[PDB]
């Protein structure tokens, strides 16, 4: 258990895996049986695969703490342990009409000054993208009974992200794959 | 930090987290500056996507921690922290003449009597294809000069895998987006 020098993901990492999982551990995938870390997992997985530093990486595990898990509360805490610059990130993740509450949170995308957010962001379209194609191999059009909007409108919402990612100089690896499996699950 | 009530993936998986982060702290993906632990958390999520039991997700975490991580001794310490059915999945994943040992190696999962070890093993060799084609999009036939093979024998080996996992009763969630990324990267 020797702790080697100077590691990129380090121990505010490891902190930051076992408090995702905590806060997180009785949520479950929309609509599944599937543990909600699974997600996190994934989204700091494809963060550090983009060259993410160890905030960046920290921010894809708790992206979804103040939304789902505990609002400004959860949010002090994660400055307690993990610092105001991961909180800034999950904070300007998170976000009246359906389409008037989309377009207000890609314009906030849109103007967002923080590079973090955008590769936070993209990383987790890219895994709720890959998740959509998996699940329809198993269940096929069952999976559009997973989700509050119509499958037109999801196809429309991920296809203006994807304009904003490549505008915001999102890394390429995540926006070439997203352009194919929205593609794909378009039909 | 509230401990849930028997919570599918709980102190185990989340000791398990932290074991394989300081274990392979310093090990990087081959060819790259990527944290190693970037590829056993997305193992760890595709295992638990597929339904997989706490043992699986913490034998996903630490499939590759014997063949790169220490050996007997590291096996010994997975013992005592996570017990013998976490243990013996990861000795059974773990692995003369190239081609012969390959064909060993086939052979010797395709006799297996461990289901969790289909599954762990279809989930490493998924991850696998999909950083292949990621890497692809970003430096093209670059990514091949990573390897200890040709191309054609890569190539291969995935195809014999692929045949395995299917006859084994892999998620089909796994082979179905196996044979799309080996047709994908064949050319
Ligand atoms: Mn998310
Ligand atoms: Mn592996």
């Amino acid at each position: 258990q020797v702790d080697s020098y100077r590691p990129k993901l380090g121990k505010k990492f490891n902190e930051a895996l076992v408090f995702a999982s905590e806060l997180h551990a009785e949520q479950r995938r929309k609509g599944t049986e599937i543990p909600y870390i699974t997600h996190l997992l994934a989204v700091a997985s494809i963060i550090g695969e983009c060259g993410g530093s160890e905030v960046e990486v920290i921010a894809g595990l708790l992206h979804d703490s103040v939304e789902d898990q505990g609002g400004q509360e959860t949010l002090e805490i994660i400055k307690q342990k993990f610092g105001n610059e991961v909180a800034e990130i999950v904070l300007e993740c998170s976000d009246p009409p359906w389409k008037e509450r989309k377009t207000a949170y890609l314009n906030h995308l849109k103007e967002s000054k923080n590079q973090s957010v955008i590769l936070v962001s993209s990383a987790d379209k890219l895994h709720n993208l890959r998740s959509i194609k998996s699940d329809l191999s198993e269940i096929g059009d069952l999976v559009w009974n997973r989700f509050s909007a119509s499958k037109e409108e999801t196809i429309w919402y991920y296809r203006e992200l994807l304009k904003i990612y490549k505008v915001k100089n999102a890394p390429k690896r995540l926006t070439i794959e997203m352009e194919e499996i929205i593609g794909f699950i378009a039909k």
